[PDB]
């Protein structure tokens, strides 16, 4: 059917844009599962062959392949693409690199203080490339089977700048990424300290004194014996006993710890391996071997069966019988690989596998191991710096993952290790968090190193405690863009050219990204200008309304615009008629909320779908009627906000209301919106006040900006005109 | 050099001075071609000027009114007629700005701070347009001056400077569209009124006379060597000038010393967007500001 | 080929070619050097290398003038209109370069792709192609075509029924356009049923523009077998004809001319172009044909093209370029008077060296003698010659130290170092005396250039 053989060489037509290119030299051709690949199940496609003597020609409607016989080279096996777009060059050339790759991710990261060099990934500007398969064999139940029979396996990308569209068939051929459960979608704590019991307990209460929600406690690797390891034993950092000096009783202690409802998880590090001073070496030695004489089974190699069976039995059982959720497993080596498969991927999968009993789709913490990772939740990147530059780098790396399917990064929030203070790079990081996949705060052990928000002066405190409970306020929106994921493939972070893909200034902008499908985030990754008391960025407006989802600014349609907030504030837009689903209350600890919020942003239609576990909720908004309908019966209670003022609160139930005689406007007006901007500027008294009522005095815009474009500041200037074009 | 002799054309007395040295002279070949001819252009256009000169000289004379008036002494309760030391009023029907900085090296264009009062104000040699008060940021070329006359003006100049007569043969009359008009021209023995009202042109003589009058309106010649005192309908002809908004800017990109790609993206986008705020905030991300402020002279022109 | 040291080594790379002119594959020799031990003699070592090489063939006068050239939608009535303008203006030129446009661009059909590739009149544009060449030749100037044999020829060009009856018929419903040169038909076909129509209408000689990167497919590079092949079939046109190609390695030479472009307009280029252009000669490419106003990229400055022209026009080959932007014109009244009167005075003085040029072509076609030298050449045993980069000997009496730097706006002067031998020397414009061995910075205004002749 769609099997082509020619030469020494089989090509398939998985579907219209990509082929997959086999070359084996001694004749078998490879058919089962590999580490990267897991299903080429798809449909059948119109496709044309040209054979010749000692040359072959395939008509695809979109590419033209053309291959000459013997081994593969630029001579002998090439492409063409045929795309609605031009390019200078749209010829595939085996073995020659390809310009107008959008990039993907890195195996390790190793910026020193912003960029890193990226790999390359399936998306292009030309509209194609190629993917290599390059693992191992994989059975059928999920075991290395050794190298293949294929020489080198290659798959095309042809889908021009139809991004999301292919994306979907990568999860086709790799596997769709599983479902995050709920409590992953919160704020975690992380610290790399000697807690106690009692003192961790505290910290607790103290989060909850302070109006901080938390869903996931980390426990780095102090939980176990670390200067009580005897003389002949190496490195602690391996550890599977508690460590009863600081936790006398760690049963009750994780009872507490759920009593206050937050997920448990434990540093592991399986480097070094079993010693015989664990309290559960003695079951260990009589599953896999005893001592001869006198010594240990430390025997750490992934590969055994038994091994595995015992390292999920007999090590982390008792642990998991204690109470502990999911595990954070903390490989920090270069790759020893012992049968040609590198240990990390192992780890993983098998983790991974072992998780789900403990919970329905549990997750992991481990490290990014290349393409089909993605199956493996999670992977955290850590060992960044504590700088502007990190900052600055963070929100494109984290938009541009999406080109190779990782879409669930979890970065370290507040910076790792080295790095310089400064409050404001601090709240900076986490505005830049809370809009980010994985919410994660982490402190190293230093006293100077703290995130605790009241570490901090009021103002600093207050805005981390506000933006801390947004993020408990934005879990609704998280999940269902989380089921949406697991379901067709759509990733949450996106670049601007997914949805934008015929504009030049969706490739201008590397910060900006859309977070969901409703909202646009342009993080401030600079610090503030301390004459204006405020940080700019450099914002792209495609066609339409938009407005600021905090104050209600007014946008208008595809402009480029430097924009500026305080340190209290971020850029965050919808589009008119986005509807956005918020909790009532974060602080409540609820598996389901038990009251939502309904977000409207008037201007157009809108249209939005929660999902939930056994749940559907539809929200349509046509022709000022807005409409909710639930898909099962629910005690719910529902909130509607038009703008800024409240409509109908706490409602019952599934329900219809007209919106036509409500105030469409929100509460932003230019004059208030001026007066607090021209406060906090550092200049001249005289200056303000002639600003102020020149601007209240004139009435045509057009000699409004003739006015600012006189005044000798230009940061000022800028700000002017972001306020006068936001008010035109 | 040029821009002193620019000010002195449009100054009360034109002397030219030079001293004893050879590098000091002041003849127009003594410098290179453009120059040579901007002043020829110049020297000329002082002897065109020679009878609205003297009509001045008469009236000052007659009641006392100063040729040169400073921007307060007809908007004495506006600040900003205080704010604008060089501007002042060249008789009563032009409004001059002269430029007195160096050149911009990377625009090849000087400038100057110009205050502009209510009504419509267009440039006496090119015919930009400029609206009601506002302060504005101007550029010209070393070839150009900025000379400013408000809609409804009317402005006698000789036709044959160069011809040396006791009176003038034939004077053309510079009409600019937008509003009534009024002009008397006091002569040694005559007095030539010029109105301008509902559109319609009208010249009237107290004596007998044999001087010949050429009309232009706005920049098109309407009649050509006319006899005697007469009148004329000008509704139906064209109000507008030759300045157009698309010249002006592929002018102003072609002298700048930038790149050029940043000259085509500039003109390809500022032919593309159609909204004036748009465009203005399209200018606005530009990282030259001298070229912002050139683009927005521009644009403020032509909205 | 040159060395300081004595010595250099040069090796044999390429592809065993037959008594005819046709690969014959790989050499049996596994490998193949000529030591090159002349010591400081280097024309000694260019007349060897030209005759174990070959000689340079002669070019025609009509290359030695100006050439014309922009990337533009012209009309033949604009095109005439802007000739019978250059003529007025007192500018004389030797050839016109019409560029891709000449042929069929957006209305290639929806199937085909890049419409680079043409051999079709653009009658909306040309509607009497026959008429037009006929007027062109009135005004007595040679005319040249681009053209992109990348794609092929496909089967909406008007010359494609006559190929498909020589090369093959197509089976069902197809076309033809196999751009491989190895093939006598194709090549055959290729030169009377594709080229052989337009060079009847007129078209003297004929612009390979191939911007590839080294597709080869037999082992050979195929810029190298076009530049052979095509100069072969462009001597039958016009006795000692050239064609516009590109550098392909050492005995590129026998195949002129052969131009660079790709420069970026700036001071930096124009800075290095004099060196480039007589370091040259140190392989044997002597002809060298460089864009005259830079080719893209760039800022813009009036002075720069002014001097980079003064440089041309005392280079191998004058050919000013304009790419497709209106803010690119190379046209001398695009600019303000004294630098119109400089480009136009330069221009007549191009036309003016004619003769001088046309004799110095025949002696390196005769002898092997460069017209653009080193110093070195004739003063290789001072080290002063080894110091001066961008100062060369044009022909046999006159030495060229351009301008390439910006002028000093205190002094309105431009200045460069220039080395004198012994020996009396004049200012070629001026009359300025210079004495013997010296080193001397010299200043010149943005409308004159260092040119110098000893007395005799």
């Amino acid at each position: 059917n769609n099997i082509i053989k020619f030469d020494k060489a089989r090509f398939t037509v998985l579907t219209e844009h990509l082929i997959r290119i086999e070359y084996s030299e001694t004749g078998e051709f490879e058919e089962r599962m590999t580490q990267m690949v897991q299903n080429r199940e798809f449909s059948e496609v119109n496709f044309d062959i040209i054979e010749k003597e000692e040359t072959i020609e395939i008509i695809t409607s979109t590419v033209h392949l053309y291959y000459n016989g013997g081994e593969f080279t630029n001579a002998s096996l090439f492409a063409d693409v045929k795309f609605n777009f031009s390019v200078y060059s749209n010829r595939w050339y085996f073995g020659e690199k390809s310009d107008g790759n959008l990039k993907g991710t890195t195996r390790t990261l190793d910026m020193i203080d912003g960029e890193c060099p990226l790999e390359d990934g399936i998306m292009s500007k030309n509209g194609f490339a190629v993917l290599a398969d390059k693992g191992k064999v994989l059975t059928e139940v999920g075991d290395i089977a050794g190298n293949s029979v294929s020489t080198i396996d290659l798959y095309l990308f042809a889908y021009g700048r139809d991004y999301r569209q292919a994306l979907k068939d990568f999860y086709q051929l790799t596997g769709n990424t599983p479902k995050l459960p709920r409590f992953a979608l919160g704020n975690w704590w992380s610290r790399y300290y000697d807690y106690s019991d009692k003192s961790y307990l505290a910290l607790m209460d103290k989060f909850t004194d302070k109006k901080v929600p938390l869903s996931v406690s980390v426990i780095d690797m102090d939980w176990h014996k670390v200067s009580e390891v005897p003389s002949r034993f190496g490195s602690g950092w391996t550890g599977y006993s508690w460590n009863k000096k600081l936790f006398p009783n760690p049963e009750n202690f994780i009872d507490e710890l759920h009593q206050r409802k937050l997920k448990v998880t434990l540093n592991d590090h399986p480097a070094d391996g079993i010693r015989a001073f664990e309290d559960p070496y003695p079951q260990v030695a009589q599953t896999l071997d005893l001592n001869t004489e006198l010594e240990e089974a430390a025997k750490f190699d992934f590969d055994n069966l038994k091994f595995r069976k015992a390292y999920f039995e007999e090590v982390h059982g008792p642990l998991e019988k204690e109470g502990v959720d999911f595990w954070w497993i903390d490989w920090q080596q270069g790759a020893i690989s012992k049968s040609g498969v590198d240990p990390l991927w192992l780890l993983n999968h098998y983790q991974y596998q072992n998780a789900q009993k403990k919970h329905k789709n549990n997750i992991i913490l481990s490290r990014y191991a290349g393409p089909g990772s993605h199956r493996y939740p999670l992977g955290f990147s850590g060992d960044s710096v504590i700088s502007w530059a990190s900052l600055d780098f963070q929100p494109y790396f984290t938009s541009t993952a999406s080109n190779i399917g990782y879409t669930w990064w979890s970065h370290d929030i507040g910076g790792h290790m080295q790095g310089y203070k400064d409050a404001e790079l601090s709240l900076r990081w986490l505005q830049f968090g809370v809009f980010s996949p994985i919410n994660r705060l982490h402190s190293s052990k230093s006293e100077f190193t703290s995130k605790e928000p009241w570490h901090f002066d009021a103002v600093i405190e207050q805005s981390m405690i506000d933006f801390l409970q947004l993020r408990h306020q934005l879990i609704p929106y998280l999940y269902s863009a989380n089921l949406i994921t697991a379901s067709e493939g759509r990733a949450l972070v996106e670049p601007l050219y997914y949805e934008y893909p015929m504009e030049e200034e969706a490739y201008q902008h590397r910060n900006q990204y859309l977070f969901g499908e409703q909202l646009m985030v342009a993080p401030i990754t600079e610090k503030m200008n301390s004459l204006l008391q405020m940080g700019s960025v450099e914002v792209w407006f495609p066609e339409g309304t938009w407005y600021d989802f905090f104050s209600g600014q007014p946008y208008d349609g595809k402009v480029s615009l430097k924009v500026y907030r305080e340190i209290t504030e971020m850029p965050v837009f919808a589009k008119a008629g986005a509807i956005i689903p918020l909790d009532k209350n974060p602080l409540k600890k609820e598996e389901i909320p038990s009251e939502i919020i309904w977000k409207i942003f008037p201007g157009a239609d809108g249209e939005y779908l929660l999902l939930e576990e056994d749940n559907e909720t539809k929200a349509e908004f046509v022709n000022g009627i807005f409409t909710v309908t639930s898909k099962k019966e629910s005690s719910r209670k529902h909130t509607i906000i038009y703008g800024e003022h409240e409509i109908v609160s706490a409602k019952r139930g599934e329900f219809s209301i007209d919106l036509n005689g409500k105030e469409e406007n929100f509460d932003w007006n230019f004059s208030t919106a001026l007066f607090r901007r021209l406060d906090i500027a550092e200049i001249s008294y005289e200056q303000k006040d002639e600003i102020l009522q020149q601007l209240s005095l004139i009435e045509e815009h057009e000699k409004q900006v003739a006015f600012i474009k006189t005044n000798e500041n230009q940061e000022l200037q800028n700000s002017l005109f972001e306020l006068l074009y936001s008010g035109k």
